[PDB]
């Protein structure tokens, strides 16, 4: 496997629908959709240790985590949560998220490495799944 | 008293009117209004020493200050200023702001802790006062 | 010469046209145009060593470089590039940019100090030149 690399997006579906579900307002959703159009994803994997940077021209996020070990990050909409990543399999990690404070839709995300040079990111907010596909830059 | 805690907003009035006064353009005002809708305020008080973080999905500000002692921050619209906070009373601090460079409307802000679990933030730009009320998250 | 100082803008032309050329989408272009309206440029020069901070209420960039020595920054649109600055003359430095990864329009920027208290910034994206003029704040 090895997720390491710079990734660029090629396909995306249900991203706005996912934001609507998380109650992001129309103005913020418009900015998010425009910015998520050309992100730059940098991933660094050394064993079960990952570093994932996701840059856009308006908002950038960086996560550091070790698989199977709980850590703190934020939901797509900017809410702080407790996250635990695990290997569903050799090439697919799954992440369950739990909100530190407040109520909200149930969220998670998965990252998978295909055998043909793609990285698939799925993000779920209750019953809405956004799928984004990337290739090495 | 003790301002410490995570606060969420419940009421707000005259925020856009305040921005208009500070000459913020319509596009920026629209983004500001959309982002200020659900901020996350983190406050840490240890004596007369405060740390106030105000996060939104687009722009986040952090201030560190000791009451009665001049420090450097920015106006709501992003202009650098010299600020001095003082206790108007036991539960209310007042902040006078003076622009480092340039001319502009006279600005200030006050934070007050009520006896019923609310934090009140007022922000003034000349004769416009924006009032925002928060409760513990 | 000596570029050091805080600069405010007085004139600007072709900024949106330049962004269109770089393929920035309409939403991002609208936000960029609104934010670039009142930036705050801080420049620090100690010999051939420069530090240029450009703040706006939405996005801020900082570059550190030594003239004639290659360094890493980003294009106006947020793309990482290898940059080498050189003195075209006593009061004018020129910067050629080369994209780390991917294809794109040919970009560069120049900064010039006039004899009447202005700083001129030109930015080029292929055959579009944006000119921005500043004065000391
Ligand atoms: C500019 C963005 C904004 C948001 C999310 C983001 C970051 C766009 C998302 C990009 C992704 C998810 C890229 C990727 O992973 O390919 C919010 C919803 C908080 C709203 C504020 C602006
Ligand atoms: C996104 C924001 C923007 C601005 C202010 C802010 C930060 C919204 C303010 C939130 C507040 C005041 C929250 C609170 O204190 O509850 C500016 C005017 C610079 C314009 C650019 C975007
Ligand atoms: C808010 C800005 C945005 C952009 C550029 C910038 C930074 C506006 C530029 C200001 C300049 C060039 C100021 C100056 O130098 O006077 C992008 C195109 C990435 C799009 C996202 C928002």
């Amino acid at each position: 496997p090895n997720f390491s690399g710079n990734w660029k997006i090629i396909r995306s579906e249900n991203f706005e629908e996912l934001l609507k579900v998380l109650g992001v307002n129309v103005m913020l959703r418009k900015i998010a959709v425009a910015a998520a159009s050309k992100p730059a994803v940098e991933i660094k994997q050394e064993g079960d240790t990952f570093y994932i940077k996701t840059s856009t021209t308006v908002r950038t996020t960086e996560i550091n985590f070790k698989v199977g070990e709980e850590f703190e990050e934020q939901t797509v909409d900017g809410r702080p949560c407790k996250s635990l990543v695990k290997w569903e399999s050799e090439n697919k990690m799954v992440c369950e998220q739990k909100l530190l404070k407040g109520e909200g839709p149930k969220t998670s995300w998965t990252r998978e490495l295909t055998n043909d040079g793609e990285l698939i990111l799925t993000m779920t907010a209750d019953d809405v799944v956004c799928t984004r596909v990337y290739v090495r830059e």
